[PDB]
C-alpha cells in the first residue's frame, strides 16, 4: 500500500568462494534495507545462491557426494559470511528449493504456451571434456580455458527463447524510462547493446549433458540452463503467482548488481518479464569494481587482493561496512586497501565518534553529575535534525558516501562545538551554559547515531547505551530536537572503537 521497499542482490554461484565483490553488494543492499526499515518502510531484502549446473555437479561427484548435500554445505559459506558481515536479509533463496522449481517451470510453461520458445541447433566451438561451448574470447585463444586443449566445432540440440522479438520494446522502454538503469554511464552502455540485434536466447541443454538443474516442463529430457533458472529467483522468493509477497513488493523491485552481469539484467531479464507477463522492475542499480590498492583489477597474479574477512577480523564488522559505504561512490571503480580502511577507522571512527563520546561521558560526570543535563535549545546544533531530510534522496539516489559524509560532518561539527565553547572553561563562569553545551553534544550525538545506524547497527546501538539513551530507534526521532532524557548515564562503558 503505502511506503514499500524491496531490494535484491544477485544470487551467487554456490561453489564460488565469498569475496569482496559479493561482500560489497550485499553490504550496500543491506544499508538500503536497513535505512528504509528505519524510515517506516515495509521492507523485503533478498539474497541467495546459484546452485545448479554441471561444473557444480562434477565438483560434488569428485568427493563422492550427492549434489544436493554438497550444495546444502557449500551454500553455508555465504550464509556464514552474511552473519559475520551483520547482514539482515529477510530471505535467502536457494535455487534447489521447491518453491523455486515450481515458479521456474511455471514461467517457462507460460512463455512456451505463448509461442516464444522453439527448438533448434546450437553450433560452435566446443570442449568435450568440459562438455560446454565457448567463444573466441572465452577459450584462451587456441584452446580450452579449463582443460588447455584445442576446441572442436559442434552442434547441440537446444530450446530457444524469442529474445530479439522484444528488443524494440525494451529499447523504447529504457529511452522512455531514463532512471531505469541507475548510474547513467551504464544506461548508455545498455542503450547501445539495444541499437543492435540481441538475438535469441538458448535456455536449456540436454540432461545427458547437464543432469543437475530444473527440467523443462514440456520436455523432461532437457534441463533449464542458467537464465530462466537463476533470474527467476527475484519473483520466486515472493511466491510469484498467488503469494501476497509478490503483489506487495514486486512493484518496487530494486535489483543491485555489479557491472559484470549487466547484459543478463539489462537485456535478457527484461525481455523475459515481458514475455512472462510480469511487470518490469523499478531500478537496476549497477556497481563498479573494487580495485586493488594499485588501482588495477584485483588479481592474485597481480598480488593486490583485499580480503574482507581479514579486514573484518582485524577492525570489526561495523568498521569494514562504514569504510565500504563511505569510501566508494556506487557505480565507480574504486581502489580499496587496508591502509585506507585503517586511516578512516582511526580518524572517522576512533577519533571523531569514539573519542568525543568518551570525553563527553567524562565531562558529564565532572560537570553535570554523571547524568544527562536537563534539555535546552540546540541553537547552532539544531540544524542536525534536518539531515534526515537531506540524506533520504541521497540514499535513494545511490549517494551513500555523500550521505555518510554529511552525517559525519555534523559529528565533526559537534567536536568543533565543544572544543570551541570549552565546557571546562565555562563551569567556572556559568555552569549552566556549561551543561547546555554538554546537552547539545549529547542530543547531537543521538541524532547522528540514528543516521549512522544502517551502516553500523551494533556500534551505534552501543553508543546509545554508553550515553544512557533509548537504544532502538526510528529515523523520525532524528528529525525532532530535545528527545535525549536527563537520566543517569552508565557508570561504565567500553571504548567504542578500540585501538587497532
Ligand atoms: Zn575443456
Amino acid at each position: 500500500m503505502e511506503k514499500v521497499f524491496y531490494v535484491t542482490t544477485p544470487i551467487y554461484y554456490v561453489n564460488a568462494e565469498p569475496h569482496l565483490g559479493h561482500a560489497y553488494t550485499t553490504v550496500v543492499a543491506d544499508f538500503l534495507a536497513r535505512w528504509h526499515r528505519l524510515d517506516g518502510y515495509r521492507t523485503f531484502f533478498l539474497t541467495g545462491t546459484d546452485e545448479h549446473g554441471e561444473t557444480v555437479y562434477r565438483a560434488a561427484q569428485a568427493a563422492g557426494e550427492d549434489p544436493k548435500a554438497f550444495v546444502d554445505r557449500v551454500s553455508g559459506r555465504f550464509k556464514r559470511a552474511w552473519d559475520l558481515l551483520g547482514i539482515a536479509y529477510d530471505d535467502f533463496i536457494r535455487t534447489t528449493e521447491e518453491r523455486h522449481k515450481k515458479v521456474v517451470q511455471l514461467v517457462l510453461k507460460k512463455v512456451y504456451e505463448a509461442g516464444d520458445i522453439y527448438y533448434g541447433e546450437y553450433e560452435g566451438l566446443y570442449c568435450v571434456s568440459c562438455e560446454r561451448f565457448y567463444t573466441e574470447k572465452e577459450l584462451v585463444e587456441g584452446l580450452c580455458p579449463i582443460h588447455g586443449r584445442p576446441v572442436e566445432r559442434r552442434k547441440e540440440g537446444n530450446y530457444f527463447f524469442r529474445m530479439e522479438k522484444y528488443r524494440p520494446w525494451l529499447q523504447e522502454y529504457i529511452q522512455e524510462n531514463p532512471d531505469l538503469i541507475r548510474p547513467e554511464g551504464y544506461r548508455n552502455e545498455v542503450l547501445a547493446m539495444l541499437a543492435e540485434p540481441i538475438g535469441d536466447l538458448s535456455i536449456s541443454r540436454p540432461k545427458s549433458r547437464v543432469p543437475w538443474g530444473i527440467p523443462l516442463p514440456w520436455d523432461e529430457n532437457h534441463v533449464t540452463y542458467v537464465w530462466f533458472d537463476a533470474l527467476l529467483n527475484y519473483v520466486s522468493a515472493l511466491d510469484y503467482p498467488e503469494g501476497e509477497a509478490y503483489r506487495t513488493f514486486w512493484p518496487h523491485a530494486w535489483h543491485l548488481i555489479g557491472k559484470d552481469i549487466l547484459k543478463p539484467h539489462a537485456v535478457f531479464w527484461p525481455t523475459m518479464l515481458k514475455a512472462a507477463g510480469i511487470p518490469m522492475y523499478r531500478h537496476l542499480n549497477v556497481g563498479g569494481f573494487l580495485l586493488g590498492p594499485d588501482g588495477r583489477k584485483m588479481s592474485k597474479t597481480l598480488g593486490n587482493v583485499v580480503d574482507p574477512f581479514a579486514l573484518l577480523e582485524k577492525y570489526g564488522r561495523d568498521a569494514l561496512r562504514y569504510y565500504l559505504l563511505r569510501e566508494i561512490p556506487y557505480g565507480q571503480d574504486t581502489p580499496v586497501s587496508e591502509e585506507a580502511l585503517r586511516t578512516r577507522y582511526e580518524a572517522d571512527l576512533a577519533d571523531d565518534l569514539g573519542n568525543l563520546v568518551q570525553r563527553t561521558r567524562a565531562m558529564l560526570f565532572r560537570f553535570a553529575e554523571g547524568r544527562i543535563p536537563e534539555p535546552v535549545a540546540g541553537e547552532e546544533l539544531a540544524e542536525g535534525t534536518g539531515l534526515a531530510g537531506r540524506l533520504r534522496p541521497l540514499v535513494r539516489e545511490l549517494k551513500f558516501h555523500v550521505a555518510l559524509e554529511e552525517a559525519m560532518a555534523y559529528v565533526k561539527a559537534l567536536n568543533r562545538y565543544i572544543n570551541e565553547k570549552k565546557p571546562w572553561e565555562l563551569f567556572k563562569k556559568e555552569p549552566e551554559e556549561a551543561r547546555a553545551v554538554l546537552y547539545r553534544v549529547v542530543e547531537g550525538l543521538r541524532i547522528a547515531s540514528i543516521l549512522l545506524t544502517p551502516a553500523m547497527p551494533d556500534k551505534m546501538a552501543e553508543l546509545r547505551r554508553a550515553l544512557g539513551l533509548k537504544e532502538e530507534v526510528r529515523l523520525e526521532e532524528a528529525e525532532r530536537w530535545g528527545l535525549a532524557e536527563p537520566r543517569p548515564i552508565p557508570e561504565e562503558a567500553p571504548v567504542l572503537f578500540p585501538k587497532k
